């Protein structure tokens, strides 16, 4: 199997209409069971988070989806985990799904099978240590980097990959732009089976979601989770 590195990446969402990676990329996607959108027959959403360390928004992004009682997908990497654990209890304690962003947040496409197996296993020995519990097993590849090997590799793991579908630079600490551009990428980037990739590392970034929330909501939206997403398309 290919070992090509691939960037996950699109031409993003125009008109409210979801976008495409394209015939290869969906193609290779499909073979491997990975996915960056929901179902698109309806007007759902899914929120989904990278969190790689921590600059103290995370509590008000957990208080704002307890709020609108919407269930969030947060990948978490190593250093996350062991340097938050009270944050990654409150994941937990509070109905929301922790995912898998790897330990050191390598290049997957440059480590083993044996390598793989551990970067992936000790963040869920740590998460377990923390919470005594473990979610379904859902991977995002750190640098959003992969290959059909990493894809075969890590599903032979169970792992289930998880792309996205709307996300926008919200992790640039020297440049934090405030509310307004995250409020209306989220706004003008909504679609029906979006998948939301976004960090509670900017300025604002909590309050910006908030008002998205509120506003997608009164828009007809319903916000669901990865484990909805997955039981959903079981059926
Ligand atoms: C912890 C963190 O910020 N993860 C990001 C991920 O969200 C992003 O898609 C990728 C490319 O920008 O780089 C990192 O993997």
């Amino acid at each position: 199997v290919p070992n090509e590195p691939i960037n996950w990446g699109f031409k993003r969402s125009v008109n409210h209409q979801p976008p495409d990676a394209g015939k290869q990329l969906n193609s290779l996607i499909e073979k491997y069971d990975a996915f960056y959108l929901g179902n698109t027959k309806e007007k759902t959403i899914y929120l989904t988070f990278d969190n790689g360390y921590e600059n103290g928004y995370t509590p008000k992004v957990l208080d704002v989806l307890k709020k609108h009682r919407v269930t969030g997908t947060f990948f978490v990497t190593g250093h996350f985990v062991k340097d938050q654990p009270q944050l990654i209890k409150r994941m937990s304690d509070e109905g929301h799904i922790i995912g898998n962003h790897s330990f050191h947040h390598p290049d997957l496409t440059t480590k083993t099978a044996d390598q793989i197996q551990d970067e992936l296993d000790s963040v869920n020995e740590e998460v377990y240590k923390i919470t005594g519990k473990q979610d379904n097993l859902y991977l995002r590849p750190p640098r959003g980097v992969f290959s059909e090997y990493v894809l075969k590799e890590t599903k032979r793991l169970g792992y289930q990959t998880v792309f996205w579908s709307v996300a926008f630079v919200d992790w640039k600490i020297n440049n934090q732009k405030g509310k307004k551009y995250a409020y209306d990428h989220m706004i003008k980037q909504a679609h029906p089976g979006a998948i939301y990739l976004l960090h509670t590392v900017s300025r604002d970034n909590a309050e910006a979601l908030d008002d998205a929330i509120t506003d997608l909501k009164k828009q007809g939206y319903t916000f669901k989770s990865i484990d909805d997403l997955m039981f959903e398309k079981e059926m």
